Parts: C-alpha cells; structure tokens; sequence
C-alpha cells in the first residue's frame, strides 16, 4: 500500500502539502555506494540485468535524501539491446552497436521484443523494488522515445550530429517511420509491462527530439510518443497511472506536446519555468528545470535556486521539481541533500 | 574594388535583386580538392597558418558554386592557441588543450595578444584573400565568441555537459568574468585587426550559449558579445562593415541578441524562419537557418527546403540564405551546387 502522493498528485496537477522532489540519475556514481554495487556486478551491462543489485542502486538515494519518487535503475537501450543488434558499454567511448539498422531490410527484419520475456529483466526489478519500496514511494517506470532510440540504432550509438538518421529522415522517409512505428508499438508493450509488473508512474526520455525541426520533431517524434500515450494504461492497482515525456531542448515545442495526451511535460535550464507554465500550466503539469551544474555551487547558493524556480512557478499546483539533465559524477551527497530539502522547506508557501 | 553588394546589403535590410547566399564550412573536406590542401599543408594547424594555402581553400567553393560571400579559413581557437595554453587537433580525438585555465590566477596569467604580432597570420590570410578575391565578393572575418572559447580554456576542449565551466560560473563567478572579460577585449581587437587586413564584414560564433539558462546566457556571453559590437568599427574601406551574431539553438535568447547593436543574427533549423522575423524582423537581418543533413536528400527535395525556407521570410528584405551549421564532409559537391542555386533562381520572387 502507498503512503505518499505527492509525486502522483502533482502530474495530475491536484493538490499536495508541498512541491514534489526527485533527480534525473539519482542512481548514479556521484554516490559512493553505488560505484561500490556496479563494481559488484561488473559491467554496467549485467548491473542493469541483475534484480537484487538493480534494486539496491534504486534504494540507495531514498536512505541518503527522502525523495517523493523513485525510478527504476536501467537504460533506454533496453528495447534495441532486445532487437538482436549488437550492443555494448565501454566505460571509456560509449553505448554501441555491432549491426546498426541501415536501409529497410534492416527495419523490416527487425522484431518486436516480448517485455516479459526477452526483456522480462527490467520487469523483475519492477516486481522487486516495488516490494522493497514497502509503499514508501511511487515506483517510476522509463523508457526511450521511439526517436532518439532510432537514433542509436542508427547511429551505431551517440552521434554529434546525428548525421546518418537524418540522410535516412531526408532520402528515405519511409524507412525512418517504418522503423519509428516498430518502436512505437515495442515501447508501448514495454511500458505497460513495468506498469503492471509494479510501475505506479511511467517517463518517456526523447532526449534528442531537440535537434530535429519543428516540422520533422512533431513528424518523426511526437507522433509517435503520442501513440504510446494513446496506447500506455492510464490506470492499474486502483490509481491512475501518470505519464511524463520529455524532450530535452525542445523547450519551443512545449505547444505542441501538450496536446500529446500525456499528463506532464519535462524541461530543462533553457525554458524558463514562469514562461512554459505561463504556455501550458492550465493543460499539462511540469517537472523539473534546474542546471545539475548548480549542484556544485554552495549550499546557500543552490537553495536560492530551488526559492528562485520554486517562483516562476510558485502560485500554482501542478509542478514536480527537478533537474534538467541527470547528477554528474563530482556532485558531492551532502550537496543534493541540500537541495532535496530545499524544495520541500521552501515551496510549502505555494500550496497555502 | 568590390563589385558584389547583396551580403552586404542584405544585412543591413537593403533592398536587393535576389537573396544572398554562403554556405558554414564551405571550406571543408567535403570538397576533395580542399582535402587535398589539407594534406599539403600537414595538419589541420599548420593549414591555418600558412597565407597561401589558407586563402586557396578559401577560393575552392567560389569556384565551383557562385556564392555571394567567402569567410577566410580560419580556427576559432585561434585567439585561445596564442595566449600560452598548448593547444593541438587531434584528427581523431579533438582540440585539447595541456593547461586549461582553472582559477583566477590562470585567468589574471592569461594574456592580450596582439592581432597583428601573435595572431598575424591570420591577419596575412586576410590581406592574401582580398587581393586574391579580385573584387568578386567580400570576406567575411570570424572568431567565436567570449563564452564559447572560455569553454574550451576550462574545459581543455569539447566536453559534452561543460561540466568544469559552470562548475566555476557557479561557484566562482568573478573568476569566469575575469576570464570572459579579458576575452572580450581581445576578440575585439582580433576583429578589428582582420577589418583593417581586408574583412569587409565579420561574425562572431558563440556556438554554445544555448546550453545556458538564459539569465546565465545574458550574463556570461550576450553582455560580452555585446562589448564586442560596440567596440567594432562599423566603417572602413568607405563601406559600413556588417556584424553577424550567432549562437546555436539560442532561438529563445532571439529578443535580446536584437537589443546587441548588432547587424544580423543566424539561426539554426530549430527555431522557425517566420517565426523569428515576426519577433526581430523589423530590428535586424536574419542569416540562414536549413539543416545541413538535408543536403543529403535528392536535389528536387532540396530545392523545396529552399522555398519553404524562402517562405516564412520572403516578403521582405533583410536574409541571407544559410545553414545552420557547417557541411559534413560526406555530402556531395553537386548537390550544394543544387542549393546555392535554388536560392537565386527561387528567391527572386520576394524582392520584386
């Protein structure tokens, strides 16, 4: 059984106590514990295949900074690893593929994953951290647009200029979509699997969408997020499900996404907060925009910052405070705790 | 004596016969003929030191596409490699630098070098391609901007999260002023140095801004940008000089870059022609905005790109055709041919 709401309340732009907090990463190495659990599993590869550690990770920033929300320790590449490509994470380059999807053939040999099944991994840690959470939080489920996945599929991995998707996006529409709707319906199975195997929320990370323009991002991404949405279950174990999409940079977009269907739109340090509510508040609900880079300044810088974004904002009901990309490695812990509970002590004025 | 005027005038919103165009990069591997110069001068560094080779790659596009402007090849970097810091391209990894400035002693260390002694050979490839341009169109200097190359100081390079920087910005901010400060005098002398030798107009590439806040974005980088264009000579060789801002993906930022004193501002795919012109039209020119991956698609389908893209402007006059960032270097040569002439045969349309 759940105790807190907050978190669920918030994207559903309803009523809470005080401003919801939770951090892009939270499972990462700026704790020290969990560069001691990734060195348990050994290459990141198994720590996301593996339960118990995958858990833990998960559960390590709730006992340090109580958090309104946790999500699931794994990767976006989770769908395309299941597509039989090729992939690997060297610590050192970055995600890559030994058979990226090339030309048609490529897409139309290309399978639709069974979540249980070949990816029946990230579901099991669904199950696990849901019973580990012993109700003290809303569990978050993830996954990648269906775009920025293409992306690395395409790509072979992170690419600076994304050169290949777009000669393909230009020369060879049909196949990009082709493609896009494969991993359209994949995800939206992904998704609702964690929704029932435990998720009480779910995130979509288009973290590319942003270097499109704004005739092929609505063409080549939002459609197909908004599909997922169409398809995602906004309801199970009595509560209604939320759904979160964000697009990283496509601050611009904010009109268009709106009407996607999802419930919250995320942002980042270039979209000023005021400005996107302002543009879309009274339709979707907002999470997060503050600059991870500020984690470094001292304490008393940083809350003035949660005071300054928790402004903006402030008035309303529907925001979920975060960051707008993940913790980097150097942010000390004591450093987000002070953030965490600056949100919290500072944006009670704003429910009152 | 310059016998081609649309750049200039376009620019300055001056009536003209057809709409101007270049190409970012245009001096780039793309064209096998620059490879080839490329190897006759060694490295990539050495490329950009020596006046006759610099100037021949500078002439290569003019003589397959008729562009009505040509940017000496140059380096952003240049301004950075002459104040002390060890600085090599690595034609895999990337720039990098031995002893990125940290702290304030680094900065208050740093030092203003002169144009015409340190950095004069630049100041040589300037004199080399006006007498060489024979009056066929006029040259544009560049040089990034005060913020954009104090990323590379601290960061030592490219980094993708620009993690130390900010680090410093917010948690020592006068240090990063000291720096961008200093920068800011020096660029402008840089400027002014490459105006006297022969630059008729210049542009400053601030290329990361956008990946600031944009109370942060007008702190440390518009303010300085600014000092720059103030600090410019708008006049010599009896013609007004032009100045051409342009920070990537800073679409958002468009309304106080106009309040800059600045001529022109570029843009990139991600925000909206139309758009962009309804906010700052009637207050500045506007440079470019296609996406350089498209270049990739059949000519029929390029053209199309520049007729929309000539729409959503047209009517007027203040445009100059463009990217949004420079060419990659798999794309065709004939196929910017296919562009550079889709821009004057379907622009002249909008000035009659």
């Amino acid at each position: 059984e759940l105790k807190n709401d907050r978190y669920l309340r918030a994207l559903l732009r309803q009523p809470v106590d005080v401003t919801p907090v939770w951090m892009m990463r939270q499972a990462g190495r700026y704790l020290p514990e969990y560069k001691a659990t990734r060195a348990q599993a050994g290459d990141f590869m198994s720590l996301c295949k593996n339960a118990e550690l995958a858990c833990e990770v998960t559960l390590q920033p709730l006992r340090r900074y109580p958090l309104d929300a946790a999500i699931l320790f794994s990767d976006i590449l989770t769908v395309p690893d299941a597509m039989g490509l090729g992939l690997y994470f060297e610590a050192g380059e970055g995600p890559r593929f030994t058979s990226p999807v090339t030309c048609k053939a490529d897409v139309d040999k290309l399978p639709i994953p069974d979540p249980e099944d070949e990816l029946g991994y990230v579901m099991n840690a669904v199950r696990t951290i849901r019973h580990e959470l012993k109700g003290e939080v809303p569990l978050i489920g993830f996954s990648g647009s269906p775009w920025t996945l293409a992306t690395y599929m395409v790509e072979g991995g992170s690419s600076k200029a994304f050169t290949v998707i777009k000669k393909m996006m230009y020369a060879d529409p049909q196949a990009l979509h082709a493609l896009l709707d494969k991993l359209a319906k994949s995800v939206t199975l992904y998704l609702n699997a964690q929704i029932k195997a435990g998720a009480q929320a779910v995130m979509i990370f288009d973290t590319w969408g942003g270097v499109l323009t704004g005739r092929d991002y609505q063409q080549f991404s939002l459609y197909y997020m908004h599909k997922i949405v169409d398809g995602l279950l906004r309801e199970n174990d009595g509560r209604r499900v939320p759904v979160t999409l964000f697009t990283k940079g496509g601050g611009q977009w904010l009109e268009a996404m709106a009407e996607t269907g999802c419930d919250a739109l995320g942002l980042d340090w270039t979209t000023d907060i005021a400005d996107a509510r302002r543009r879309v508040g009274n339709k979707v609900a907002l999470q997060g925009n503050m600059d991870p880079s500020m984690l470094y300044a001292p304490p008393a810088r940083i809350e003035e910052e949660v005071a300054t974004i928790l402004a903006g904002f402030g008035h309303g009901e529907g925001h979920v405070f975060n960051l707008g990309h993940g913790i980097h490695q150097d942010v000390p812990p004591e450093h987000a705790g002070v953030f965490v509970e600056a949100v919290h002590r500072l944006s009670e004025q704003y429910h009152r």
